[PDB]
């Protein structure tokens, strides 16, 4: 199964920055969503986790379908919580219905990573809606339970390598555990609206005890009333993931530049773009609109 990108007719970059303003705008509005984070970090884990299905070796799943709109996908427990995302993209869509569905929910995680003055990431068009049998069975999103082994292992699915998986983790310095949605509790840091390097900091420069939450999961919690999950605190046990973490707590441009290659990346796995398909796009935030 090739899926080749295809234009929706007739849009240029100026109707994509209009989608990426309402994101934007309405991101700024409603910003009392899960005590004040506001909707920033549930639209990034919505735009990896509809792109984090898909199987490299028979290019199943992945961001081109748009497929959470279907049941399996939107009650994956793994995805429990992510109807706050659809439903905030739900005005969006139907202000611009000509949009398809992966292409909204991959520029809704761009939007929010921008927003949250985070690295420009650059963004393609083209994603096509398939049908409800498209859809990918549960169970291809990741355990938070987890070793080193079992993330290198995991990511290798997604063409990941150990760069790609240490930067892209460092999404988890935004939003927060919850634990009725995994079984986890507690935010990793801070500054949780706000894209930053704090995760490779509270990793590295946090004192961690290894702790039973109230779901009777372990996860690793500081005085500071940060946690790290399991899959997080391996980023430091293994030698060649904390010699990454290390460069990234040790420079913000660099995180900044490896996680958009690597969300990029992440959101455009299994398309294929044409020769002469639109370069990517890179929206303006509203800021520098003066909006
Ligand atoms: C080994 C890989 C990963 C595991 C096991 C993992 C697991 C988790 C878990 C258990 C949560 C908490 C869900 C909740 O209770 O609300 C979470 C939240 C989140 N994850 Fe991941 N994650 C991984 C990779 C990633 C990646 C690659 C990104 C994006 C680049 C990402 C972005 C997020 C964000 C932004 C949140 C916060 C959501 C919110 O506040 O609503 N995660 N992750």
């Amino acid at each position: 199964l090739v899926h080749v990108a295809s234009v929706e007719k007739g849009r240029s970059y100026e109707d994509f920055q209009k989608v990426y303003n309402a994101i934007a705008l309405k991101l700024r509005e409603d910003d009392e969503y899960d005590n004040y984070i506001g909707y920033g970090p549930v639209l990034v884990r919505l735009a990896w986790h509809t792109s984090g299905t898909w199987d490299k070796h028979d290019n199943t799943g992945g961001s081109y379908g748009g497929t959470y709109r279907f049941k399996k996908e939107f009650n994956d427990p793994s995805n429990a919580g992510l109807q706050n995302g659809f439903k905030f993209l739900e005005p969006i869509h139907k202000e611009f219905p000509w949009i398809s569905s992966g292409d909204l929910f991959s520029l809704g995680g761009v939007t929010a990573v921008q927003e949250m003055q985070g690295p420009k990431i650059p963004w393609r068009c083209g994603r096509v809606d398939t049908p409800e049998d498209t859809t990918p069975d549960n169970g291809r999103l990741p355990d938070a339970d987890k070793d080193a082994d079992y993330v290198r292992t995991f990511f290798q699915r997604l063409n990941m390598n150990d760069r790609e998986v240490v930067a892209l983790m460092g999404a988890h310095a935004l939003g927060k555990t919850h634990l009725k949605r995994s079984g986890y509790e507690g935010p990793w840091g801070a500054a949780n609206n706000v894209f930053t390097n704090e995760f490779y900091l509270n990793l590295l420069n946090e004192d961690w005890k290894l702790e039973k939450n109230d779901a009777n999961n372990e996860q690793w919690d500081s005085k500071s009333g940060y946690m790290m999950l399991p899959t997080d605190y391996s980023l430091i046990q293994d030698p060649k993931y904390l010699s990454i973490v290390k460069e990234y707590a040790n420079d913000q441009d660099k995180f900044f530049k490896d996680f958009s290659k690597a969300f990029e990346k992440l959101l455009e796995n299994g398309i294929t773009f044409p020769k002469d398909a639109p370069s990517p796009f890179i929206f303006k935030t509203l800021e520098e609109q003066g909006l």
